[PDB]
């Protein structure tokens, strides 16, 4: 009765009108970001030279140079009528006017440099609907930025040093991250009419470019550009109502920050367009999941993709050195990566419709492949896609950082290692070949889902872990620690948290899913089943008493059966839920977060599918006239 | 429930207001297309002379000359405010902004010549709502263009040569294709509240120029002219809510590309006018299906319809020549054509309401006919219509290319063939005389739907095939091969694949139909049926105790029987669906696509009608007040 | 049946024309 108010609701939905600032991008791209182009303008001759010396790998920022900046910074934002400032920061999961009483007692607006939990001098401040946002690092380390920043640092020092063995120059090596954002959209109305979709982000049940949308994108993009994020492409995915959008790569940290922000933008904007953006990795069951690829590469300060072969690759010894290296890292750090992308949501995705199974294994592709013996296809975790590697394992909701923090530090180590080792001008070839032979195992090239590879790799010793809890545990696994704590990225106490808070999440997520599905079953689904069952009963009940037993026996036949069928399901559900409620109960009591997790993945998680199977069947039986929830057919097209 | 929210929805539907750019067509026609008229304008004195030499049969395009073009192209696209570019291409049944980071750190908009999967230097790029499109191919050939092109290439040379025997000149011979698009419209509102239709594109069940619409064509037409499709006509068809719309013949390729987009252009504009364009060959059962005619003809650079008789058809030996020739092609390549237009949907179409049966046979009509012995009514696949032939067989949803690929390549062959023979200045008459008597069997002129012919052909050896699977298989039969794989059109594998993906489709389509129907029945129809039945029962039940068994006997009668009638049907259905679901189950399991096809055609496909038959009766019985779906009577009028 | 006057001229450019041949 509300589901329909939804269908009828969207019968008419004039797609919003947009605009487009000027016809020249250059006119507004970055319009809303206090970037150099503008610090040079608004900041004092000196203060500016300082933001640079600081961002020029050097720093630090004087409490003096701060106010120097901060003041200039505001002056800019005022040009946008911003009236509040805030420390923007993504934690492992506040607006202030400038208002201030002056000496003379009169009120004034002021932004003290004393307000930079520490601003990431690296990422420019940006403005969103009257609010200056200062990217900062939450402080162990309760955020994501810090861990990354460090991870990225290590990678640099490391790769730079190892770069020395060639072109003596090369002061430093940067990390470029090009991400690809996938998602689904649902008309808000329909969405609300589906409680499991709200609250869980994914349908917990259910039997398996439009103008409206275009306009959504029309805006999103503009707003992104203004925000500095360089959105390059946008197209719709394999599944219904699924779409992607990717920008041009950017020094990892920024890239990430940017993506993070984009998700924000998308949500705010979507709502405005009477849509709901679904970022879960598996919104609808039985249809392409959503993923977030991470195209990784390492540009050196003197130039050089450092991952780009190009003409006679056997000659480009530098490249060879790095490629083979990556190989070792991906290989030597399987579990670590698979952990940086595992999540209650992603679990539902990887290992399926175009989603890499939890089995890391690089793809070099014939050409470069055989070439490695001398010493582009998806369906696989890592993949050399040409002058860069693409890491598909990542979920679509995850914060890139995680995946990067791992991959990068992991690489950092593997490098600093290759270096020490290759220290016994012609040695390289020794270690290089030593490593190629060493990796081998890790390299693959075919149907990554094929039952072929399922064992074909298990044989090589390549681990395969589906269970989130387990898969996660490996954060504390010695090898990982060697990389994480090794490279001074985390200290015991920290890594400890990380792993917990991570398990913590999973546990809750799995819980809510359960909680919801339980209530929805008992409160929404069942009550209907009954209602319909009555329809059926009232039928026989009368029929039976109007036809000769003979007639009634043959006419009621099937009907009578279905009633049984229904009564069966209902009861079944009634139980499963109870039992599940119990499971959760006990589970919730395991005196140890670490166990609590397993408890769920172990005994609770299972019911989710159990309960469903029934509901779904019921959906097929009951009258479409009724049936509380919007049906997939509608969530996907109607 | 919704079926009414529909009738009510369209009680008030103001037909949109259009405009009309200027009053001088010449003003806005081909406005959004980067045609030479404009290349000359935007392109450098030489870079232009290059795109011309390219499309002057010559080519190729320099990576340099590309960028040269590529840039002028943008300079233009901007005057229209385009901001994205994409590769427009029709694969076997994608949006980048110009954004670019400059050397000097600042952002620019750039369109590298490096972006021309290979552009069809031929068909001009066109702009559509801020998005520039570049017709391209899909390189094995995973598209339709490539083939067609190759196919057309052959026909050119192959015909230029034979042409040589006469007027020594004649550099080449072009192919003109004048299509004719048919369709149906349904008020979106009704549509949506009719699953089968949305999803299957055609009603799976159901018992058997308004302002709103004019406004549609009003806009549809303008947008075409702005785009270069020279739409010349638009009138409504034989059935309700059906309408044609045809352009002025253009070189087969361009002709095609145009149509192929007009399909898009329509679907877009359509929604905008609360309509849904139904391109399926047979939306509604029992009323003219939609078709797409292909008016073929060959012009030789030095003029000449080459299919144009004119005063004294004996003098025109060239014509006579070609005529006879085509006559052979249509005869010698029967099954090849039939397969180039066979499709799950079209199956429900041809061989009926003005649609040619699966029995290829030409039509010359008295005049040219008897006079062809000296050595226009529809109801017929091919039909010489005067200075051109008309290929009625084609479905209204197909990609003209398919039919052309055959037609042309076939002709190309049968032409080159003639040239062989006629190699022994007067000989031609020998060969021509041969083919004439040789074709014979293929000419016809009467009621093609006639039984006197449905058999009168079988005698002549004229093949007749309905079952898509079968009819398709012939793509592989050696004759076809001789022409297709023969003329460098497809290579052994390719053609093999084409037949695969083709069969693939058929199977998918048939499944989704079965899928749906199954649900709509059990799920939507049945439940109502019961509801009504109760009304009937509650009637008898009560009256059975207020009247003398005598009276009750006489009054129950009918009622009682209908109750039976209904109970019969609903049960009947419950089964067929079951049985059907099972059939599919199996079919689905045959290990080969080729098998799966015949599987459906043979045991799943058959059910669609069985199940239906009942539902439709039930429709007639149940109370109009109820009945979930919009009635045909409503879908075709009000 | 509705027909625009649309028609391709010799020069290839499009023009609108109504031929007496239509009466
Ligand atoms: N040198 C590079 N370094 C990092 N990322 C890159 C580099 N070159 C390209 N990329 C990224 O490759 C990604 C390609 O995205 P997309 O085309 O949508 O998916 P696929 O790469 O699977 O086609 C983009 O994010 C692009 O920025
Ligand atoms: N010389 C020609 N070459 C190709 N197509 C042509 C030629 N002459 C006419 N046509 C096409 O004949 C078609 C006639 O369409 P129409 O009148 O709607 O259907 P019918 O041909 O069934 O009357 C138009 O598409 C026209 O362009
Ligand atoms: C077609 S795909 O590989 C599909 C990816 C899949 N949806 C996933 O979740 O990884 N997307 P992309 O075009 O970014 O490669
Ligand atoms: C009415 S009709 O012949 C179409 C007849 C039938 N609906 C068909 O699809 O061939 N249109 P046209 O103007 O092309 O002759
Ligand atoms: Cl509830
Ligand atoms: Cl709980
Ligand atoms: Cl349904
Ligand atoms: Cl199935
Ligand atoms: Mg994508
Ligand atoms: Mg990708
Ligand atoms: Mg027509
Ligand atoms: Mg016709």
């Amino acid at each position: 009765k509300m589901r329909f108010f939804a269908l009828q609701e969207l019968s008419n939905r004039k797609p919003l009108e947009i605009t487009t600032p000027s016809n020249k991008l250059s006119d507004y791209y970055a319009s809303h970001v206090f970037d150099r182009k503008k610090m040079q303008e608004y900041l004092p001759k000196e203060a500016y030279k300082a933001v640079v010396d600081a961002t020029e790998k050097g720093t630090p920022i004087s409490r003096e140079m701060a106010d120097l900046i901060a003041n200039g910074m505001k002056s800019w934002a005022k040009s946008l009528n911003v009236t509040h400032y805030t420390h923007w920061f993504q934690p492992l999961t506040k607006h202030d006017g400038f208002i201030e009483f002056g000496e003379d007692g009169e009120v004034i607006e002021r932004f003290s440099g004393k307000l930079l939990t520490a601003w990431d001098g690296s990422s420019p401040a940006f403005v969103v609907d009257t609010t200056l946002c200062i990217p900062t690092i939450f402080i162990e380390a309760l955020d994501y930025k810090t861990p990354l920043l460090k991870a990225l640092a290590a990678v640099d020092k490391a790769a730079t040093e190892v770069c020395q063995l060639f072109d003596k120059n090369i002061t430093r090596v940067f990390t470029n991250l090009g991400w690809e954002q996938e998602y689904f959209l649902v008309d808000t109305s329909l969405y609300n009419a589906r409680p499991d979709l709200r609250l869980t982000g994914r349908t917990l049940m259910g039997h398996s470019i439009p103008p409206r949308v275009t306009a959504f994108m029309k805006e999103l993009e503009i707003e992104c550009h203004k925000l500095g994020i360089p959105v390059k492409t946008r197209h719709n995915e394999v599944a219904p109502n699924q779409f992607e959008l990717a920008p041009i790569f950017e020094n990892c940290n920024l890239a990430n920050d940017h993506n993070q922000l984009v998700m924000d933008l998308m949500k705010r904007i979507a709502r405005k367009h009477h849509f709901a953006v679904l970022f879960h990795e598996k919104p609808y069951n039985g249809v392409n999941g959503s993923g977030k690829h991470n195209n990784w590469s390492l540009c050196t300060d003197t130039g050089i993709n450092l991952f780009a072969p190009g003409k006679n690759p056997k000659g480009n010894m530098l490249f060879l050195t790095f490629l083979v290296n990556v190989l070792m890292m991906v290989h030597k750090n399987q579990d670590l990566l698979r952990a940086s992308i595992m999540s209650a949501g992603n679990s539902h995705r990887l290992g399926a419709n175009e989603a890499p199974p939890a089995i890391l294994s690089i793809f070099l592709g014939s050409q470069l492949s055989a070439t490695l013996d001398e010493i582009r296809n998806r369906t696989s975790p890592f993949a050399f896609t040409g002058n860069r590697f693409e890491f598909r394992a990542a979920g679509s909701s995850a914060n890139c950082a995680a995946a990067m923090i791992a991959i990068n530090a992991a690489m950092a180590n593997q490098l600093n290692e290759f270096k020490a080792s290759v220290d016994k001008d012609e040695a390289i070839f020794r270690i290089l070949k030593e490593n190629i032979i060493a990796s081998e195992l890790i390299r693959f090239e075919g149907d990554g889902y094929s039952e072929e590879w399922k064992q074909e790799a298990a044989r090589r010793g390549l681990t395969n872990i589906c269970h989130v809890p387990e898969a996660l545990m490996h954060y504390m696994d010695n090898q990982s620690r060697a990389v994480l704590i090794g490279e001074r990225i985390f200290n015991e106490t920290e890594l400890a948290c990380r792993l917990e808070v991570e398990l913590e999440k999973y546990t809750m997520k799995v819980q809510i899913e359960s909680r919801v599905l339980g209530d929805l079953a008992i409160n929404h689904i069942v009550p209907i089943a009954v209602s319909y069952q009555n329809r059926l009963l009232e039928n026989l009940c009368r029929m039976k008493e109007i036809f000769s037993e003979e007639e009634y026996e043959v006419m009621s036949a099937d009907r009578k059966e279905l009633i049984k069928e229904i009564s069966h399901r209902v009861s079944a559900i009634k139980v499963l839920v109870r039992d599940m409620t119990e499971a959760r109960k006990v589970a919730n009591h395991k005196e140890n977060f670490k166990e609590k997790a397993f408890a769920y993945e172990e005994t609770v998680r299972p019911y989710l599918e159990s309960i469903r199977d029934h509901i779904d069947h019921l959906e097929m039986e009951i009258d479409d006239e009724i049936w509380p929830l919007p049906k997939y057919r509608e969530l996907l097209f109607t």
